This record gives C-alpha cells, structure tokens and sequence, in this order.
C-alpha cells in the first residue's frame, strides 16, 4: 500500500537508518578483519558475524523501502487517540505489524484481540494522543522499539 508519514516521523525514521548504517559499517569492519585473520575456521565467527551483517542489512534496506513509500503530513491534521480508539502498528525496521487498543483498566487484557492495552499503562500513556503516521517509541526491556502508527481504527 500507501505509507503515510509526519515531519519528526520521518526524520525520526531517518535517523535511524543514519544509525543503522553506522552500525552496519562497523559489523562489516569486522567481519573483513575475521576473513582476514583467516588461517583460522570460522563458525564463532563467519556465523554470528556474516548472519549480524545481514541483519541489519535486512534492518537497513528495510527502514529505506519504508520511506520511498512516505507521504508527508501537516501536523495536527487526523484522527487521535483516546479510548475508543484501537491502533495498528509496524515497526519500521521489521514492519512487524502489531495491533492494539486503548481501553479502561478494568477490562484491559493481553487475550482479547487487537490487544486490549491499558490507559494507565506506559505503552498506554505512551501511545496516547498521536496520529496516523507518527513514529513513537515505546520502551522494551532490551531497549527501546519504534512503530509507525498505521490507522487509528476506531
């Protein structure tokens, strides 16, 4: 489809490839330096090392093909978030789509479908007030994930 974008969304996304790339580089750097202390044999190595390459070229190449499809946006200009409201997501390194809805603590569970996830929970609180198109980030344990808001639903 169409992938539609903001001001601070897209250049938030673009920072990221700026600092993928730069991760890519290293792991590459490398990897030259292993093929190259060759008179050894490789699996530790050539393994983990060729398959982190791709990785992030995955990574990489992935956030780029996101933003080709980019549309801009005036901000301010869409539907929000409160309540009613049930969100899609991908994450643009990934476009690992997860999907997701803003509901009262009481009837807030991780079995219904489109996850029914709490207003008073981070990911509540932090998910809360954004438009289609916003790149937000949430916070994992293992750091810190980022989603393209693809269409407040409801």
């Amino acid at each position: 489809r169409e992938v539609k974008l903001t001001k601070a969304g897209y250049e938030r996304l673009m920072k990221q490839l700026e600092q993928e790339r730069e991760r890519l580089q290293e792991a590459t750097k490398i990897l030259q330096e292993l093929m190259e202390s060759s008179d050894d044999y490789d699996d530790s190595g050539l393994e983990a090392a060729k398959q982190e390459k791709a990785r992030i070229e995955a990574r990489i190449d992935s956030l780029e093909d996101v933003l080709s499809r980019a549309v801009i946006l005036e901000e301010g200009t869409g539907e929000v978030i409160g309540l009613g409201s049930v969100v899609e997501l991908e994450d643009p390194a990934t476009g690992e789509r997860l999907s997701v809805q803003v509901v009262s603590p009481a009837e807030a569970s991780v079995l219904e479908n489109p996850m029914k996830i709490s207003d008073a929970s981070p990911m509540g609180k932090a998910l809360l007030g954004h438009r289609v198109g916003d790149v937000l980030s949430l916070d994992t344990p293992k750091g810190k994930k980022e989603f393209r808001v693809v269409a407040i639903h409801g």
